[PDB]
DNA sequence: TTTTTTC
């Protein structure tokens, strides 16, 4: 692992994180536009549906979950499916393996319309469990990186449509991908994956929670909305691992 | 433009 991030990331926090979410993450902003456009049931399940097929974009992440969150807002939505079928060929950046990205959508459609308020606040207290619960609609290895973040996006949906913060589970792990391991050479010659599994468990931030943290700053986001206790520890953060 | 997954 690392002590160094270890010990910042520690310092920074659930909490920390937390603000970085709620504040500077342009995939929450996206998400709390799109669900003052329509239903809070149909907005989790979209949200979950999108993330199963955000992936091998055909731009960044940041335009396509404001694309996603402009296309929805405001449409009268019935099968998820038959959206997609028709929003992805039409996307400007959602365009590759739509056809394998149509496929998972239509596998998990049953598994999405269970997604009542009542189970959504089950999930959105037992993440783990939904993080398992897709996996086997699709089946597909949980730890597979659209899997993992579909868990994140839920969390960012459920807390903003229930009005309460809960955790991510330590036991959800960062996967890698390319950009994962694009820093992590950098900053160490440890295999990626458990390079940031024991950096969150060192550190007692899930790591779903650390991602949060770590893109805004190398991507060279402002900070300085951060109140400066917070402020100074995103700083030093950014001088290690950028 | 090059920004995970398959059955």
């Amino acid at each position: 692992g690392s002590h160094m991030i270890a010990r910042i990331i520690g310092e920074i926090g659930i909490e920390g994180a937390r603000f970085i979410e709620e504040n500077i993450d342009e995939q929450f902003k996206a998400l709390r536009y799109l669900s003052k456009g329509i239903d809070s049931e149909t907005f989790v399940k979209l949200v979950i549906a999108n993330s199963l097929v955000s992936y091998q974009l055909t731009g960044k992440g940041e335009q396509w979950w404001w694309e996603f969150a402009k296309y929805f807002y405001g449409r009268d939505v019935k099968s998820i499916y038959l959206a997609y079928k028709e929003f992805l060929p039409n996307s400007r950046f959602n365009r590759r393996l739509i056809p394998q990205k149509l496929s998972r959508i239509r596998r998990v459609e049953t598994f999405l319309s269970t997604l009542t308020e009542e189970r959504i606040e089950e999930y959105y207290g037992d993440m783990s469990s939904l993080w398992g619960s897709i996996a086997r609609a699709l089946g597909v290895d949980k730890e597979s990186k659209t899997v993992v973040f579909s868990v994140k996006m839920f969390g960012y949906a459920a807390r903003i449509v229930l009005s309460t913060f809960n955790p991510y589970p330590m036991e959800i792990p960062i996967p890698e991908d390319s950009r994962i391991v694009k820093l992590t050479k950098k900053l160490t010659n440890e295999k990626p994956r458990k390079f940031w599994m024991k950096i969150a468990r060192e550190s007692g931030v899930p790591p779903l929670h650390i991602d949060s943290i770590l893109w805004p700053l190398l991507g060279g986001a402002s900070i300085d909305s951060a109140p400066p206790e917070l402020r100074d520890k995103l700083a030093e953060l950014i001088k290690i691992i950028r």
